[PDB]
């Protein structure tokens, strides 16, 4: 015997470049064998996803596994999640086909905008030792500028914060400088940067009645930033 992949499902990002396909051979190795693979379409297109590859695995005698490179495409437009895979013909004669012969890899996009919040709800903090940034996230991904308002709230103690931070691409991380009492702080909502050519095909497509929207311009809209549950944190002064 038998021939069969392995791993039977790989998981890739879109970055990876390139990446192994494992196939084996189980029953009868002490002579040559061999199998064909076809990569084949899921909801991952080969030409926009992945490219399109048949192949011949094979196998010397004494050997019972070929890897062989698959590439996954990337580019800068947000997709949700793919599929694409690959399938084994064509063994040689002293072997039968086994589970799997097909097997499946998913693209995951890392062109989305992203998702924000804090890291935690509560900062235990010094009387006065001066500053001490205070961490916003950005979840995945990592595409597009996003900026963000800030601002502080009273629960004499500290000097009150405001601004918009600006996440350039791939800005995964910024701080807030301040700068037993507590008072909160709060993040708004992200938006794109109002003229960065992103924020204004959306806004195109932010018209078409929603019942318009071409699938391609439905997942356009939701590649837009938004927040996670905690958009406010307390901080403790001892
Ligand atoms: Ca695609
Ligand atoms: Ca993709
Ligand atoms: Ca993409
Ligand atoms: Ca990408």
């Amino acid at each position: 015997i038998r021939m069969y992949f392995e791993p039977g499902h790989y998981t890739v990002m879109e970055n990876c470049g390139e990446f192994e396909v494992r196939v084996v051979r189980r029953g009868d190795i002490s002579t040559y064998a061999s199998v064909e693979y076809e990569t084949q379409d899921g909801t991952a297109s080969a030409g926009t996803d992945f490219v399109g590859r048949k192949g011949l695995l094979s196998f010397p005698p004494g050997v019972d596994e070929q890897r062989f490179r698959i590439e996954v495409i990337d580019d800068d437009v947000f997709e949700e999640d793919e599929c694409f895979y690959i399938r084994l013909f064509n063994p040689s004669e002293g072997v039968k086909l086994a589970v799997p012969m097909i097997a499946t890899v998913m693209i995951l996009d890392d062109d989305h905008a992203g998702i924000f919040a804090f890291t935690d709800s509560v900062f235990e903090i010094t009387e006065s030792v001066g500053r001490f940034e205070l961490k916003v996230m950005r979840y995945s991904g990592a595409r597009g500028t996003v900026i963000v308002p800030y601002w502080t709230e009273n629960d004499k103690d500290y000097e009150g914060a405001r601004g918009e931070l600006v996440f350039e691409n791939n800005e995964s991380e910024k701080f807030i400088d301040l700068f037993d009492v507590s008072f909160k702080v709060h993040i708004g909502e992200p938006r794109l940067a109002p003229d960065d050519e992103l924020a204004a095909k959306i806004k195109e497509v932010e018209k078409k009645p929603v019942q318009d929207l071409t699938e391609l311009d439905r997942i356009l809209l939701l590649s837009k930033p938004r927040n996670g549950e905690l958009t406010t944190a307390y901080v403790r002064i001892r």
